[PDB]
């Protein structure tokens, strides 16, 4: 029985190597990999491979790895694909690790934008987490030169998660990564999924995926949103992606918006996530 080995990128960077038959649906692999992890509330997470275009994909568990993958080479990554609104409700601890470890990657690879202090705050959270109570011994010196916080290190920014590490002593892990998840949740980026695209006239905008719906980014003034109750039908035909929005109150027509995306594969990747989303949120 003739079995393809499978790497995996989990969240602390290391890596996961296994072996399954070549003919396997994504769900085998991922039932490993959660295994691995000791991770019970798989349903916020997934793999991802990337295409031919080198762009990332979920890997569709209920579809054969053969069929995603095509030519490339079965190296995924372990990642969170639905970010709770209120991880505070999930059932278990080790579950709000993977999402802080996934939201730690978020913001050093400047995903998910964060102001200083707000960097501060969510570094000085890991820090309690990980190492426990500040050493007040170490007074000054450099207990967390393998912590990366941020897309960008300052001097300042070190000095601030000291003084904020003081602050949480007698935090417990658990305690601390929850702190952690309440202050990143209410980031204006948290859990958004970005996608290049143009509006029907040609202007250049993105559309965001998340928890609360389909978000337009047209600049810095001027967004838009559409909550998932009111979208009734997503679709993609050539380069282009549409939304069908409920009939407004007393309104005789639906309407249906569309958008242009820089090719075919990234149309129907959108039009995938999007009903994703919908499913999932529809049903938490
Ligand atoms: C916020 O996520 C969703 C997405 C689609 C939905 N369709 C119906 C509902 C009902 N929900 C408000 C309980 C919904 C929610």
């Amino acid at each position: 029985p003739k079995s393809m080995q499978c790497k995996v990128i989990l969240l602390d960077g290391s890596e996961y190597t296994c072996d399954v038959e070549k003919r396997s649906r994504g769900q085998v692999l991922f039932d490993k990999v959660c295994e691995h992890l000791n991770l019970l509330e798989k349903d916020y997470f997934g793999l991802t491979y990337r295409d031919a275009e080198n762009q990332k994909n979920w890997l569709d568990p209920a579809k054969e790895i053969k069929k995603q993958v095509r030519s490339g080479a079965w190296h995924f990554s372990f990642n969170v694909k639905f970010y709770p609104p209120d991880p505070a409700q999930l059932s278990e601890d080790i579950t709000r690790y993977y999402l802080c470890l996934q939201l730690r990657d978020d913001i050093v690879s400047g995903r998910l934008p964060c102001s200083f202090v707000t960097l501060a705050l969510l570094g000085s959270y890991t820090v309690q987490s990980e190492l426990g109570d500040y050493d007040p011994d170490e007074c000054g010196s450099d207990y967390i030169s393998e912590f990366r916080f941020a897309p960008n290190h300052t001097k300042e920014l070190e000095d601030k998660v000291i003084e904020l590490h003081k602050s949480h002593r007698g935090m417990t892990p658990a305690e601390a990564e929850m702190h952690f998840l309440e202050n990143a949740k209410k980031l204006s980026m948290y859990g958004v999924d970005l996608h290049h695209a143009k509006d029907s006239e040609g202007v250049e905008i993105m559309l965001g995926v998340c928890a609360s719906g389909l978000l337009i980014y047209r600049d810095r003034l001027r967004i838009n949103r559409f909550a998932w109750p009111k979208v009734l039908k997503i679709s993609y035909k050539r380069n282009n992606f549409y939304i069908k929005i409920r009939p407004g109150e007393f309104e005789q027509f639906e309407s249906t918006i569309g958008f242009k995306l820089p090719n075919h594969r990234a149309a129907k990747r959108l039009w995938k996530v999007c009903v994703e989303h919908h499913t999932f949120f529809r049903l938490l």
